[PDB]
RNA sequence: CGGGCUCAACCUGGGAACUGCAUCUGAUACUGGCAAGCUUGAGUCUCGUAGAGGGGGGUAGAAUUCCAGGUGUAGCGGUGAAAUGCGUAGAGAUCUGGAGGAAUACCGGUGGCGAAGGCGGCCCCCUGGACGAAGACUGACGCUCAGGUGCGAAAGCGUGGGGAGCAAACAGGAUUAGAUACCCUGGUAGUCCACGCCGUAAACGAUGUCGACUUGGAGGUUGUGUCUCGUGGCUUCCGGAGCUAACG
RNA sequence: UUGGGUAACACUAACUGGAGGACCGAACCGACUAAUGUUGAAAAAUUAGCGGAUGACUUGUGGCUGGGGGUGAAAGGCCAA
RNA sequence: GGCGUAGUCGAUGGGAAACAGGUUAAUAUUCCUGUACUUGGUGUGUGGGUGAUGGAGGGACGGAGAAGGCUAUGUUAUGC
RNA sequence: UCGGGAGAAGGCACGCUGAUUAGCUCGCCUGAUCAGUCGAAGAUACCAGCUGGCUGCAACUGUUUAUUAAAAACACAGCAC
RNA sequence: GCCCCGGUAAACGGCGGCCGUAACUAUAACGGUCCUAAGGUAGCGAAAUUCCUUGUCGGGUAAGUUCCGACCUGCACGAAU
């Protein structure tokens, strides 16, 4: 992932000015990355490694979403909608 | 504690502590719940650093063997010593050419890296971790972590391919009181490649991870610095205090 | 295919789809045990049972290969009773 | 007596064209009645180009599963 | 070989009659409810697996003596030279 | 081409006998001694392939030359005969 890539992303999910570190900001890096690391399974599907690499990189967006959810239901299916996850 | 059956066991009277729970009231520092709010943490961002880290493909040289040619002696090979074996239609030794398979000198190191297993002839691609500086950001979003999940040498196993060398089992020659050992001549699986599986081990520094704290000296790897020295991370040795049954 | 749990690998539930020289069978196929029959129509049939049953199946017509032959998943089996 | 080319032969399969009705002691989509259709030849008219053999659709429309439409008939109706 | 084995096994109901409900556009279609009631027997008249265990052999379907043996015989995908 | 030597047993095959140690007795087990080189350890074995053998121990049964399990010197069982 390419460095303006990563910080043009963040940028148009960040809730306010310098926004970095937030639910629906977190959650997109790591969407951005699952979907790079999931069509990197299309391929090489004996890379059994990074396979586990993912578990993580979601148990965490799905944890943070839950949490979203749980907290604040609207910024949550405002989230979802943009990305497309679920 | 006192008293009663001669004592005691036993028993009586009184007293105290008395948990636990119900009711009412109060405090509320700490934990919990709700609401709002700061950076020196963790993580992240920016700029740099060392390395045999992992996966795929390609590639070079030396050596062993086989094949072809030349030459060529009478031996060569091999051992503790020999023999089997190979050779005068020409082995070995030697030169030239070709094919194939496997692992890869000087540098390598007492070095370095990876989470571990492991990983260095070299090159490219893909990808994990970690360190230093600026201290900027989120703004504590932290640490650890039953289960879960993935990884995980070698050996061995399934299918296909390959197979130079080496080599369990195995076929012989020696040694020996006997060797179904060591030594020697052959030799299958395997060792290799692709894919699937197993999931173990001194998978050992045999001292799980994280943070704080406690004299220093010396050698080495790496970043930076006002670089005959200061500072951060990593790798050894000797060691203060202290720790240990002892070794350490 | 859908839904759900999971990162994935994949798993579970429902649905769909329905293969398979598979099983029961219309028509029928095969045919173990007995009796009848045995100068049966004659070149082997009847009865009571019994087993297996969309395929490498079954069948009409036409055509091809012949004797020491061919053919034969070899039984010395078959090649016009 | 046998192996390639040109020709031909080989399955009432393939194969251009009609049904309905009536009639005989015995026959027929062949007789009769009505009607339809095909091929070949010629031409009155219309119309104003008439063609082997290989190749095209076509005939090889094959196997398995199956929707829907659907006939007369039958039936509900003891309707006509 | 989770495909299966399994209509395993085992047990119950299953008649008629009256009045109704549900699915569907409807059926002279289908699934049920309540009450009454007769026989020894209600799928009372048209088919039709008996079940279970141990052991031998071959794997199985298939093939084989058209006229006495289909059997543990033959073949078969697979493996090897 | 063959005699020559060597390789090859998924080549036709061969695998007898004896003593000691050791047990209450018999056998198995181990080594040797001899013959013809080895003499058999995986499994499993008197098995449809062993005479002797209705072999020995035993299950099971009132009893079973049947069968199953084990031992097993394997007359003339044993490796894609």
């Amino acid at each position: 992932l390419s460095t303006e890539a990563t910080a043009k992303i963040v940028s148009e999910f960040g809730r306010d000015a310098n926004d970095t570190g937030s639910t629906e900001v977190q959650v997109a890096l790591l969407t951005a990355q699952i979907n790079h690391l999931q069509g990197h399974f299309a391929e090489h599907k004996k890379d059994h490694h990074s396979r586990r690499g993912l578990l993580r990189m979601v148990s965490q967006r799905r944890k943070l979403l839950d949490y979203l959810k749980r907290k604040d239901v609207a910024r949550y299916t405002q989230l979802i909608e943009r990305l497309g996850l679920r």
